[PDB]
């Protein structure tokens, strides 16, 4: 394919949702949008990707090898979103 946007599954333990980044975009633009559709911070939030866990938030999508087919569980830490 030529396509320079790529889909992301995220996969919680209670709940499942699907986001749109681009495969130029690192791993921390992709927690970003998981940030913005969740209420906890990325600091917290651990992420883990079929088979191999990236922990390089400046590592590439497309060179990580992040496809619109991507599937990826993300852990939700306990924080603090009083008066939220």
């Amino acid at each position: 394919a030529a396509v320079r946007k790529i889909h992301v599954t995220v996969k919680f333990p209670s709940k499942q949702f699907t986001v749109e980044v681009d495969r130029t975009e690192t791993v921390s633009s992709l927690k970003d949008k998981i940030h913005i559709v969740e209420n906890t911070p990325i600091k917290r939030m651990q992420l883990y990707y079929s088979g191999i866990e990236l922990a390089d938030d400046y590592r590439n999508l497309n060179e990580y090898g992040i496809t619109e087919f991507s599937e990826i569980v993300v852990f939700l830490k306990s924080i603090n979103r009083a008066k939220d």
